[PDB]
């Protein structure tokens, strides 16, 4: 099956990240400028969209998992992946 | 299928829009740092993408909604969603 | 069947680069303030991603081209479209 993707990135340095959907599971490929390596990243979804922001240097990202009709935001704020409060009615 | 969405942020709070395409329509979810409301944002379309900009505190942001090989741009500058500029030959 | 695009934008005029898969190729459609025209980037692909950054005034864009489960990194960083190094075990 056709893998699909999304991407972000940060930072003047920068960071990478690439998220890919197969087979009902979204993984994670990040890059810091030394080498691509798997992030910690790995939750359900059909469908991923992201996007990322800075306050000062710290990354916060949002990435959009979705499964038949429903799309569960996840995200980073510097300590781990956590669900967001993101819901809508499809 | 499952839906497909696009997400876009700007700002440090930060504002959020997230465009869902579900069986041929796109709507839009929207925060602004207190909770998610429906966005103004509801055209048809298959395939959806999106980027934003900032213009001192002014966002911009151009909406790609695909229906076939058409793919329509829709523009918010401050004021209402209007048709954009982009053509392509698919 | 619909295209399927991914779009990045920089700058305050802006640069925009929208990028559509059909029928296994990718092809770039660019806008920089002065009309829209066709880009260089010519890649097969059924699913695309973008994310671009500016260090100073040069832009950088890496696009993420899927055919099937291979996912290729394009580059732009001033000088053409290169390889990048992005791998993943899909
Ligand atoms: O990689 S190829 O593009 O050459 C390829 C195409 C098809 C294939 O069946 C395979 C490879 C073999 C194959 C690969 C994989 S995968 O490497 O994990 O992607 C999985 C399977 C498989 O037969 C099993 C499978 C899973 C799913 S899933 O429910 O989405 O995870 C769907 C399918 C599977 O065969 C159906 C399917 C979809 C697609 S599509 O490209 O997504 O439209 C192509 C091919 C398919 O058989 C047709
Ligand atoms: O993709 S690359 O071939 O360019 C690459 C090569 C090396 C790298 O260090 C990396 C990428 C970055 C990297 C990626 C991963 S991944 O998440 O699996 O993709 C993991 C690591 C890493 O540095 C961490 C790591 C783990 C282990 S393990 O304890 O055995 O699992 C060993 C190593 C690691 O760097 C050593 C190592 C092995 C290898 S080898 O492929 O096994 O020869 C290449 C490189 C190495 O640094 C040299
Ligand atoms: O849910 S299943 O995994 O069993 C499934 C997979 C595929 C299928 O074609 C169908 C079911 C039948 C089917 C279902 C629906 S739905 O009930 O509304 O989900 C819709 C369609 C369909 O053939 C028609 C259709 C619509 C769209 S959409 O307009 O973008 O929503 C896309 C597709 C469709 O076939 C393409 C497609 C996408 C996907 S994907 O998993 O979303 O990438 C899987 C399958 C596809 O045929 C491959
Ligand atoms: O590839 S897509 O994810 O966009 C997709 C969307 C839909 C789908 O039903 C399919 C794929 C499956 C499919 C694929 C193809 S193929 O790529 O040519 O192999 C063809 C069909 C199909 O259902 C048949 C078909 C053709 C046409 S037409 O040639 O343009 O007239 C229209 C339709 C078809 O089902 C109706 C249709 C339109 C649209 S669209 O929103 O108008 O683009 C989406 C989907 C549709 O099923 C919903
Ligand atoms: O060459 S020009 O000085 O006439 C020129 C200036 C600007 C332009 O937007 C363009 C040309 C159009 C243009 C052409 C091409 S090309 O097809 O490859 O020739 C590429 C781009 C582009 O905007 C994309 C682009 C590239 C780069 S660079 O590759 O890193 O040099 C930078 C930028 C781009 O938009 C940002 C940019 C900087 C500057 S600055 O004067 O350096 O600050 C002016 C203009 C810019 O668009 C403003
Ligand atoms: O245009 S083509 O797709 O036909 C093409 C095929 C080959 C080529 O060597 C080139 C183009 C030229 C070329 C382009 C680039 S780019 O500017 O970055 O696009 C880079 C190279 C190059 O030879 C350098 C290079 C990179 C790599 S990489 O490690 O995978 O990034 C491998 C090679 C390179 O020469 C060896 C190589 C591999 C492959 S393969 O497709 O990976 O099997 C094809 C061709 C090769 O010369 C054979």
């Amino acid at each position: 099956s056709s893998v699909q993707t999304a991407a972000t990135s940060w930072g003047t340095v920068p960071s990478i990240r690439v998220y890919t959907a197969n087979n009902g599971k979204i993984t994670e490929r990040c890059w810091d400028g030394k080498g691509w390596y798997t992030g910690a990243f790995n939750e359900p979804g059909d469908n991923v969209s992201v996007t990322s922001w800075l306050v000062g240097s710290a990354i916060h990202i949002r990435v959009y998992a979705s499964t038949g009709t429903t799309t569960t935001e996840w995200c980073w704020d510097g300590n781990g992946w956590t669900k967001g409060a993101y819901t809508a009615t499809n």
